[PDB]
């Protein structure tokens, strides 16, 4: 067998990828969204009630689709980060990145040594198919792909920086905790708030990296498609599940 | 404590109750059904990959709403009757009843001896939650609700005698099983099949029954109402997830 | 490795073995209930909420400790019991026995052919710990026990004919389902109740077999080991946790 | 989407299909069989600790590769064999089939009404991607294969008569059962049994059914493969995984 | 929706609270405990194998009862916290807290930006049941309740300035932690540590905050209510569980 | 009940003890292992998909068996050492010890205080069996075995200081971190690596410690165990899985 290829890591310099965000933290539910055609899926492990077992589950159910399977871990630790990359995670969203030093250490936790710091199991691993794929020790880095969320002021504040590390492929803004942190907590869509995404955008994308967002507003997403934005999610399942049953009740009520 | 009081089985005779199915066979997401504010929600135990323990989590889920829970089980299995019985269900559909003899063995399934044959386990059951319903023995029988679905041939062929039997609550017609016994199947909207529905909807009501049926078509689902049918699921959690996620790719292809 | 002997079976014949009922449903659980030191744990599949995986879960918790295991299913199911000894459980307790013909059937189906009707497959068994015990399809029967509950007027109205039948090594009375059949539903201390009981026991024993009750009554199970009676749950877990919790609450209120 | 194309089906025609018997009744496990490029797996749910649940995680884990998934329900119950196919099992296994009637029961669990009895539920079902393979209950049937087990000397009774049944894809031999109902527990090779064996698999094939067995014995396997029977499984994976530790070990001791 | 008003946090100023540790780990033993009628349940996740899941299925079970759900983590880990939160565990309390400077960040932990760092998250959190409690993210920050646990000299050495955090709603005494670390392991009861105890239980409610403690000696726990300490666990679920079973054997031996 | 005694701690210094990685992250997977006879079972928490849930369910299966459970935690973090020796892990591995100063941590982490910083909640513990080992928490560190890997360039740089930590009981080299770290990544073999590790195992030797490794190369196994390596892991489950089902196939390709 040869490594996943990693489309969504490819598709970032070719198309703009539509994103579904996934927290209903279960294999089954997993699975129906795969069937819709996202260009990728967000496994929530920061927001949802997921672990490493049930992102395992949920990794095995997208895996027959070609929607590409993105995992979000709980936090920039380095230990979580080797564990979610042996299930075998080709794209990690790293929350919470506020400086070049962080956004380096994030680079080296998704690398072999002697280059970078991710932990060697490849007999156990998922990702190497339990050295199915023969060669993957020498081939896993290349169908790795990092991306890091700018959602603070700290985050804005070292922007340039992190924009300058080499192995970041992508910048993803998290409106909901950053409209919190500018003091909009809620209300993302005010103009001081949409202001700063818009120009943020415009640094990541002439620093030559992927830009990403989510926004459940229509008219928000099509703004972003529209200024270049590559990866772009554009709904909730937990949120469109909720939103569904009660737009039928509603016709009851 | 008292006996949890059956507000489904009571309502029977009071309302028109509006009904959301649950077959993501999952705690969390009968939880978020739960918050919607459907009259009942249908854990369904036949179509869903359900199992007892399944079930019993995502009743512990729904128990902190107001909406009723009813529970489908795979067939008319007298011993898995008393297995969801005993995890606290106080509503039962069962599928494919098709005779007064078998829908009279269901009513005893769900009753105590020496009226029925309901077998007594008060002290490891949250149906008596574990005998702190210190009456339960006493008072169990009046708060369980048994409706039976008529969705075969035989089941019309036998409809009378199945409305004549004391201690059927309720009859279910299922269309998508009756559209297809009557050789349409994936077409209950046909005039054929809708002209038995209607005749059976008015004979189970003039027999002093309760009559229930499921339709995702708004227009079928408001007919059915306005004929006084007492129990209306109007949706299915699988088909508004997956509906509302291709809606919304869709809108970006 | 040689074939686990069933010394549960063996003690039929040469003490009377102390138990307790396990409805937690749970292998952590069921680990506390093995640290005790009863003679025999119930890992009831009938009135708990388990199915073969957690009943399979609470046997690898219990195999660690000196008490035995036997397992109720929900009914007399070939299939059921087949799966319930293949996972490897050596004595079973089947309710709601009411017939020679019935209990003929239940020694079958714990029996190879071409004596009986157990399905083969001792290379996926931990019965066998998978041909680990590498004469097991020869050395399984002698260590399997049978039980068989009597708790129905129809069971007493056959009680000779079953006490006839080879290979019913024990007869368990179920006090709740009795009583209840004999319309004192929650109150099997009444006279009436307990000289049927008590003259079951006496017909168990002098026809040769194992007589085996529960009753959380201390003065009723001290009685029931007075007559002699083999085999005496004298607790249920569920219960134990609630009362002990709610005693200790009552200091406080 | 259009149904799932059953391959295996197809192949009972075109080809010799090399088996894997999946008995470990975990997802990952199943994964890791899957990675191989066996023709088939058999996912056990006779002889392995499996329930609808375990199984359909297994399914979700084969889907992303080549090799075809093979269920094995605990026995021929038309409510389990419904669930099954809702959860995508396409290909069923029955063991213990022992009449023509029996036979035509099971080829009618596997169909749609009016001309099968299979339940009609394709808005919850896996089996339809939840309406997502949109002419499902039209093409479903077609892509449905029906195996069943000779393995009793009752089957050997009526082997004509259900060789007779149109619908019946496949008779698959069962050595364990089969050698045990001859009075040869354990001892399958022994000459009367393996004749009995090779004139079964010649009858099978003579009547234009696809014959298929297990054996581990590499031998035996060869030869069956020689006679032309259509379906081999040449192994078990609990088996696999035991004597490849035991045989690690005894070269440490 | 309005948020679920947080009592445990009111009834820390107007009553003396009786708690409950829930250390069985399962979503049926914590709804066991939530019958019993404890103001409080501690759902234990630093000292039973509980993770973010299991800790979410105990909250959906004791969620329909009176019972008020606190949860401890296995440390004062940010992340945690925030995933505590997300899934709807409006009072936490922390293991080992130290420091002032821990016990502001552990506020901080508990608070949305710009005045702390809890992440954001409402559309896929239990916390806002999914956005269906439309103002969460204006009300969410006032029904959270946070406790520190002093349990080491280091924590005694700090406990004018812990007390002086502004957001530390109660500190809570761990005895068997501080009888450890005072070199009286396993002897809490001992003068020396009991002397330190009430002291320090004086300071916490001069300083204008809830002491909290458990003890399952009935005579030390009425002693720390006759001090006015305001939430006192009487026990644990584990320890009432293997005491009731080893008493109730002991009468038989 | 006295405190289970660690035989493979004591083994440490009277024989060579031959292991088995334990990667499938199943209770039933671990129970097949159990029954091989190994001298111990490495539970890998830092290279298969388990947490302290799933590793207590193998813990659980393994203890019925005479083979000893390591576990290995995914980093030398203190609060996950606390829940795996809670839940009864009486010897740990703790990867990526890299100095003296981390080592002396490691080993306060699995000492009780006032020596060390184990959090102390016997009555909760399966290590304690709930307190059923009533002198626990006095015989708890005697039975504790601490093990730490040296597997990189700076843990080699530290390894004499290491060394003279008392508390650490054995170092394990970790041949695929080690090479990898080295420049050698997926080629242990190799003479470079090879001098360097067995010039590290006779280092460890004469200082008195026990020297552990890993090898599924026969030749390099049985060369390490001819240096008086005290504890050599043979092989892993996973592979060995894969391998077995690998070389079946390929003789029916
Ligand atoms: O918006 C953010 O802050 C995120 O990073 C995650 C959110 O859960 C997501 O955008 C959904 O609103
Ligand atoms: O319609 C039926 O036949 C049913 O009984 C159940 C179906 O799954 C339900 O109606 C959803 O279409
Ligand atoms: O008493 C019976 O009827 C039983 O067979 C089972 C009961 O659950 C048991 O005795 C506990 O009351
Ligand atoms: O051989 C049989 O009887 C079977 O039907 C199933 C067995 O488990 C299989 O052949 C493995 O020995
Ligand atoms: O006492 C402590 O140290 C605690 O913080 C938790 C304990 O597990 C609890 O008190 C039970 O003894
Ligand atoms: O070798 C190592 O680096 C290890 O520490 C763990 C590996 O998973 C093990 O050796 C199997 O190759
Ligand atoms: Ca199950
Ligand atoms: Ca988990
Ligand atoms: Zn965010
Ligand atoms: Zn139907
Ligand atoms: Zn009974
Ligand atoms: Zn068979
Ligand atoms: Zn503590
Ligand atoms: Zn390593």
């Amino acid at each position: 067998m040869v490594n996943t290829v990693n489309y969504f890591k490819q598709k970032l310099k070719t198309e703009q990828q539509i994103g579904m965000w996934v927290g209903l933290a279960d294999g089954y539910c997993a699975e129906i969204a795969a069937n819709v055609g996202y260009d990728w899926l967000l496994i929530d492990g920061e927001h949802a009630p997921n672990d490493v077992r049930s992102i395992l589950a949920q990794l095995q159910s997208i895996a027959a689709y070609p929607s590409q399977a993105v995992v979000r871990p709980v936090s920039g630790d380095v230990p979580l980060i080797k564990q979610l990359l042996d299930i075998g995670a080709q794209t990690l969203l790293i929350p919470m990145v506020e400086s070049a030093e962080q956004a380096e250490l994030m680079v080296k936790a998704t690398r072999y040594p002697p280059e970078g710091i991710r932990g060697v199991g490849a007999a156990l691993a998922r990702a190497s198919r339990w050295n199915n794929i023969s060669d993957y020790l020498q081939t896993a880095d290349e169908q790795i792909c990092l991306l890091v969320q700018v959602e603070s002021k700290k985050g804005l504040d070292n922007l340039d920086e992190i924009l300058n590390v080499d192995g970041v492929d992508g910048i993803f803004i998290g409106p909901a905790d950053l409209s919190a942190a500018l003091g909009y907590r809620g209300n993302p869509g005010h103009e001081f708030v949409q202001n700063i995404i818009v120009q943020t955008i415009q640094k990541i994308r002439a620093a030559g990296k992927a830009a990403g967002i989510l926004s459940a507003d229509e008219k928000l997403a099509k703004q972003y498609l529209e200024l270049g934005t590559e990866f772009v999610a554009v709904g909730v399942d937990t949120s469109l599940l909720m939103k569904s049953m009660k737009q039928l009740l509603s016709k009851f009520k």
